[PDB]
């Protein structure tokens, strides 16, 4: 089964906002995989407290979010299709040494797969940076800078006996760090064109006014659009190789 053909008639679903968001799913569409992304906020300086991640299971038409834990504004991607995927799961490892690596469950593949690293606690809070992970590898490394907090590797793991040609992917992921005081742009290797991808802004003082989205299919980047504590514009893809 050609996971690009699947791809392309999946259809990405995005959400931004505080308490709460629960991004849907269209008629009959499930959940083949996504994840959640919290930001919370220190009552006081207003500045980062820290980030949380999360999954969002299969087969549901919704991105059950699941928290009594207080965060400010969540982040949420899901990419929903007609049927849930057989032999497919989500991961996420999260570390605080310089090294942060992650092993496919029943010896997987990444198909999809990213790492974030931030640093909300010196002084600069959105240290916060993006790094694909190579779809085919079993792994995916990511070493972290040192005053960094804390990083989150994420990744979907496909049976690469059965989700074929996974060495035809390539996952992009560019960002730019803005200052707290024009635009960002990310294109596919090989000439290669999008399945499924996301374009956002992230900031360390978020006055609650909203901006994140996802990428277009068959075409060949990936955009967004700028609106101390300053804030960071991000792209992550998965791109085939034409």
């Amino acid at each position: 089964k050609d996971i690009v053909k699947i791809l392309t008639a999946s259809t990405t679903v995005t959400k931004t906002g505080p308490p709460p968001i629960s991004a849907e799913c269209p008629h009959n569409m499930v959940v083949l995989f996504g994840f959640v992304v919290k930001q919370n906020f220190w009552d006081h300086t207003n500045k980062l407290q820290s980030y949380e991640m999360e999954i969002c299971e299969s087969g549901a038409s919704s991105c059950t979010s699941k928290q009594t834990n207080k965060y400010d504004v969540s982040y949420t991607y899901i990419e929903c299709g007609p049927q849930a995927l057989p032999f497919t799961e989500q991961v996420v490892s999260v570390s605080g040494t310089t090294y942060n690596s992650v092993k496919c469950p029943n010896d997987y593949s990444v198909l999809f797969g990213f790492g974030m690293a931030t640093s909300s606690g010196h002084q600069s809070a959105l240290y916060s940076y993006f790094t694909p992970c190579r779809p085919g590898l079993k792994s995916c490394s990511l070493n972290m800078n040192e005053h960094d907090d804390k990083s989150y590797i994420y990744l979907v793991c496909v049976d690469a006996t059965i989700w074929t040609g996974l060495n035809a992917l390539s996952m992009i992921a560019k960002d730019d760090l803005h200052s707290a005081v024009g635009e960002l742009v990310v294109t596919c290797p090989s000439e290669g064109t999008i399945l499924t991808g996301f374009y956002g802004e992230t900031h360390t003082s978020s006055p609650y006014t909203v901006p994140f989205g996802k990428c277009a299919k068959s075409l060949k980047a990936c955009s967004v659009h700028g609106s101390h504590n300053y804030r960071t514009l991000f792209t992550v893809a998965l791109c085939k190789n034409n």
